[PDB]
């Protein structure tokens, strides 16, 4: 029985390529810049470095240049996780009203 | 790898790890399939809610 932790964009994908392996993450709230400590089984962890940097005042031209040094696949993955996570947030908020 | 080998890490793990440096992007497409499926489920659950 194995539980492992990583911050590497390789291992973001590790478990989906494997039988009997789960990929998970622990949720972060960028709007408070605080961890929610909530374990998301099945959902892998997006990186938010630029969004945190913007919320801390880093200039948009530096973020725009750094995002141009990234691969096309990197920018898709963290955006897809953000769209999933926002859809989950919407489901949770609309459920709390319900 | 040279440090890990010297500390006693087995040669088959080091051999395999030099291929784990290329065990990439096909994993990410398989991850993306799980991302889109998880998004689709969250939208179905929202529609039910």
């Amino acid at each position: 029985r194995v539980l492992a932790t990583t911050h590497y964009p390789e291992l973001k994908a590790y478990g989906y390529n494997r039988e009997g392996v789960m990929n998970a993450s622990v949720e972060f709230d960028i709007e408070t810049l605080s961890p929610t400590y909530k374990l998301l089984i099945g959902v892998p962890g997006r990186s938010n470095a630029f969004e945190i940097s913007k919320r801390l005042g880093l200039p948009d031209h530096i973020i725009g240049q750094a995002k141009s040094e990234m691969t096309a696949e990197h920018n898709e993955v963290d955006t897809m996780i953000a769209s999933l996570e926002q859809s989950k947030k919407r489901a949770e908020e609309e459920l709390s009203e319900t």
